[PDB]
DNA sequence: GCTGATGCGCCGACGGATCC
DNA sequence: GGATCCGTCGGGCGCATCAGC
């Protein structure tokens, strides 16, 4: 079935408005999204972040039009040094950050550009585009390791201040997450092994789900569609890409957003809304 | 400089069998 | 014998490299 993302709410549960935009995107190739007029939907929709995954563009690369954004001034880009056209995450910011790091913990050696970290006055903001596990599964050992250190590294920062991840985090965590679970419980996004360990991220960091969060039970919401098939035409997707947050965060939380109707990658955009 | 072929990465449709 | 299961097949898009000119 088809899906219509309820409208934004803005204000928190204890009646703060929302102070903090904050989108993220799997634009599915930087430069093709740019032409394909992403960026006119990112001034639309007027985040205070914009985090950006998949770029597959290294720095020197970037349009001039990424220059002209005034009110995204302070913005952090990130490509792997051995597979220029994969990967490659932006992070993009009205306000300056304090700490701006990328990768994992040895980023430096792997230069692996999936991660990067910002911190904020009241929070830290972690965009990440975790590793496929690949079609046929051949990678899915290394997701799974990948996860495990994943995991380690954001418990040691949400002992610090509130932690926002977003991004794309290549796993629908149920079945309500995907349109067909029975057909793909083999295939990368929906083993066992990828949702027990999406599960062990909320539990041991902690995080919620904040889309799933304020709509346990909403069916067909989805952030991903093959290109293939038409598949988006039917709505048949997948929920990939997630803002989760730390449970003190939780009273902050506003609305967490699909913004389902804006094309130019096989993702589209999801935006959430803070009251800090 | 420029184009297009190839390589690489990254699952829903459907035909046949099974359930009762 | 309609619904469901399950395994096989055929397939959109972006970006890198390369041959050719
Ligand atoms: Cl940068
Ligand atoms: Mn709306
Ligand atoms: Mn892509
Ligand atoms: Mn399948
Ligand atoms: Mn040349
Ligand atoms: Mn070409
Ligand atoms: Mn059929």
């Amino acid at each position: 079935a088809l899906y219509e993302d309820p409208p934004d709410q803005k204000t928190s549960p204890s009646g703060k408005p929302a102070t903090l935009k904050i989108c993220s995107w799997n634009v599915d190739g930087l430069r093709a999204w740019i032409k394909k007029k992403g960026l006119d939907w990112v001034k639309e929709e007027a985040p205070d972040i914009l985090c950006l995954q998949e770029t597959k563009c290294s720095e020197n690369k970037l349009p001039a039009e990424l220059q002209e954004l005034p009110g995204l001034s302070h913005q952090y880009w990130s490509a792997p040094s051995d597979k220029e056209g994969y990967s490659g995450v932006g992070l993009l910011s009205r306000q300056c950050p304090l700490k701006v790091s990328y990768g994992i913990g040895d980023e430096e050696h792997d230069q692996e550009g999936r991660v990067i970290v910002a911190e904020f006055d009241s929070f830290v903001l972690v965009t990440a585009y975790v590793p496929n596990a690949g079609r046929g599964l051949v990678r899915l050992e290394y997701r799974q390791r990948w996860d495990e250190a994943f995991r380690k590294f954001l418990k040691g920062l949400a002992s610090r201040k509130p932690l926002v991840l977003c991004g794309d985090l290549n796993v629908a965590h149920e079945e309500i997450d995907l349109r067909n679970p029975k057909g793909n419980k083999k295939n990368a996004g929906f083993t066992p092994q990828e949702r027990q360990g999406f599960g062990e991220l909320l539990q041991a960091v902690p995080l919620a789900d904040s889309f799933r969060h304020l709509y346990p039970n909403t069916p067909y919401a989805y952030t991903f569609w093959t290109y293939m098939m038409n598949a988006r035409s039917k709505n048949v997707g997948w929920r990939l890409d997630y803002f989760l947050l730390s449970h003190s965060l939780l009273p902050a939380l506003c609305d967490s957003k699909i913004r389902s109707k804006a094309l130019g990658s096989d993702h589209c955009p999801i935006t959430l809304y803070l009251a800090l």
